[PDB]
Parts: structure tokens; C-alpha cells; sequence
């Protein structure tokens, strides 16, 4: 009898194009065209979804883009015969995720079995990197986490930042709390003291135009993930290394324009882009010496620096990880205490 609509999932293979994946799914030739007419692009490690109507006609197509610098969540619907970027306020919903796990084999291993996003395992590693090694957790060691999770139409699509984390290694308790204020946040321990190389910011900037993490466009309601920090600064402004390490690259790089990377050791790297010019200071960099100057090369509006920290792999909120953490004043102390208590109430849920 009558046919019902169904979803088709097509994974994205190496250096694949949208039209490519869309074609392997079985989508019509002329249909692929009407789509790519308005929409180095397709984020690998995923799969584009296509809703097929009972009549075999495509009605929707959602997927993630991995453009250089940021990733976009593209949702497209077909109405009246035209593909339009679908979006709405109620589409996404962020919830606090309470995950508790006890180490058995390895720390990173057990956390993976507990359904803990790779992003979080690495973000957690850098946060406590100044107290212990996340890989030195023996059996019986606990890891209690609380982090925002993004749900698209009731379906978990990503993971926000860590709100609080309690780790017990060998019986020693280590706590980390996320604190935000003013008109990104930072991580502090239970006593409000700084946790933990990166003793300075990459430069002197006028203001931070765009923070790290997921954010919804105020009017388009679309969602995008900025894989770094946008430091607004006059072009030509000296861009120095945040810490020691060794520069491993430099030159034009996709939408990043001129950029350089530094392997700060311990399995961590950094990247500064959109530079107007370098300064050629390869080899080992003491940490602090100029390595570039602000510009607007690659995919960028005006002058500013793109700071991106990549722990054991890909993008990770550089805050309190690959940047210095400011001390808490009275303009905080009280507020922080109020926030620490809220997170601890959720933590106690995993004890
Ligand atoms: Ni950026």
C-alpha cells in the first residue's frame, strides 16, 4: 500500500564531496544539483542524513561541515520544490550530562565505554594536566563528569563544555569547576584556586570577538561550532607563542590563511592564523618570542588572530588549557562559591 518516509545514512569517506556522498546514497542526478546550488567542506568522521518521502522524493538533508576554523550544522528541507536552510529556536536543546565511571582497563578506555565524547576526554585531560596524567589512572579510580550536551530534535548531536569534574586517583580527590562572568570561563579547584607552561596570552588584543564552542545565530537560529578563540587586534600586532614547544608548520592553510603550529609537548599543539606575516623563528621556541603578526588572511572578515588549541588531536576550548588563568577577586569569590555549590550538588549525584 502507501509508502512511509524513511531516513538514509551515508557515511563520509576520505576527501569526499557533498554531491559525492549524496550520489552514493542514491539521490537523483538533477536533485543533487538543485541542492549544491546554494550549499574542505564535509566534516569526515560522520554521515549525511537524507529523509526520503514515500514517493521516493528527498525531503531533507542534514550534515556537518568541517570548514577551516569552524564547523557548521546544515539542515536543509525541500518545500514547494526549493531547498531552503531549515532552522528554528526550539530545534536544539542543551542538557547537563551526568556521567560517572570507574576505571578498569585504562582511563581513556573506560570513559569511551561510558559513552563519553572524545572531545570531553581530551578536554578533561588538559584541564587536570597540571595535577596528574589522565592516563595514569589505575583500576578503581573514579571519574565523575558534568558537561553540556546538545540535542537536535531530541537527538544528541554534540557536546558542549565541562561544567565540573571530580577525579579520584589512588584515593586523592581532584575537583574542577567551570566559572563564567563579566560582560568564556575558566577552571578552578574546590578552594577557588587555579589548577596547574602557558603563562601568557598569544598577544595584546582589543577584545575577544568570538569565543570557543557552539553558538546559535540570534536571527538565523542556525548552529555553528567555532573551533577556537577570535582575538580582535589591529593588523600587524605581534603574535607570540603561548608557551614553549617546537613550531611544526607555517604557510597559507585553507581558510586559515597564514598560520603556524607549536607542539607544546605532552601531546599538545597550538595554532595561530590569519596572520599578515610571519617572522621565521622555526626550531625550538622559548615561548613568548614573536612568531607572527595580526592580519586578515584566508577566510576572515577583518584584522584579528585565530587561537586554536588541539589536545591529542582536534579543537579543544583553549581556556584554562592553553592559556593563563586569571585569579579570582571579590567581584567573583561570592559568585564562584554560588556556582561551585550548584555543580557540586550535581556531582554528589554521581558519588
Ligand atoms: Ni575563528
Amino acid at each position: 500500500g502507501v509508502q512511509t518516509a524513511y531516513w538514509v545514512q551515508e557515511a563520509v569517506q576520505p576527501g569526499d564531496s557533498l554531491a559525492d556522498v549524496l550520489a552514493r546514497s542514491g539521490m537523483a542526478r538533477d536533485e543533487i544539483a538543485r541542492i549544491t546550488e546554494k550549499y574542505r567542506h564535509l566534516r569526515a568522521d560522520q554521515s549525511v542524513h537524507v529523509l526520503v518521502g514515500g514517493d521516493g522524493g528527498a525531503r531533507e538533508v542534514q550534515f556537518f561541515t568541517d570548514e577551516d576554523g569552524e564547523r557548521n550544522l546544515v539542515a536543509l528541507e525541500k518545500k514547494g520544490g526549493i531547498w531552503r536552510r531549515s532552522a528554528s529556536e526550539a530545534d536544539m536543546k542543551v542538557l547537563p550530562t551526568l556521567r560517572s565511571v570507574v576505571v578498569k582497563t585504562s582511563a581513556r578506555g573506560s570513559l569511551a565505554r561510558a559513552e563519553v565524547p572524545v572531545e570531553i576526554r581530551e578536554s578533561l585531560s588538559g584541564i587536570f594536566a597540571g595535577r596528574f596524567s589522565l592516563d595514569g589512572l589505575k583500576e578503581g579510580d573514579a571519574v565523575r563528569l558534568i558537561y553540556d550536551s546538545l540535542y537536535f530534535h531530541g537527538q544528541q548531536v554534540a557536546a558542549g563544555d565541562i561544567l565540573a569534574a571530580e577525579v579520584v586517583k589512588g584515593g586523592t580527590r581532584h575537583q574542577a569547576f567551570y566559572y563564567r562572568s563579566d560582560k568564556g570561563g575558566n577552571y578552578y579547584d574546590e578552594d577557588g584556586r587555579v589548577l596547574q607552561g602557558f603563562n601568557i596570552e598569544p598577544l595584546v588584543y582589543t577584545r575577544i570577538s568570538s569565543p570557543f564552542g557552539y553558538r546559535m545565530h540570534p536571527i538565523l537560529h542556525t548552529w555553528r561550532l567555532h573551533t577556537g578563540i577570535d582575538y580582535a587586534a589591529p593588523q600587524g600586532t605581534p603574535v607570540r607563542a603561548s608557551a614553549d614547544g617546537v613550531i611544526t608548520f607555517k604557510g597559507r592553510k585553507g581558510g586559515y590563511g597564514n598560520a603556524v603550529m607549536i607542539r607544546h609537548a605532552n601531546g599538545v599543539e597550538t595554532l595561530y592564523a590569519h596572520l599578515s606575516a610571519f617572522s621565521q623563528a622555526q626550531g625550538n621556541v622559548r615561548g613568548g618570542e614573536v612568531i607572527g603578526f595580526v592580519g586578515s588572511t584566508g577566510r576572515s572578515t577583518g584584522p584579528h588572530l585565530h587561537y586554536e588549541a588541539r589536545i591529542n588531536g582536534q579543537p579543544v576550548n583553549p581556556v584554562s588549557v592553553a592559556l593563563p588563568t586569571p585569579e579570582l577577586t571579590q567581584a567573583d569569590k561570592a559568585a564562584f562559591a554560588a556556582q561551585k555549590q550548584k555543580a557540586d550538588a550535581l556531582l554528589a549525584r554521581l558519588r
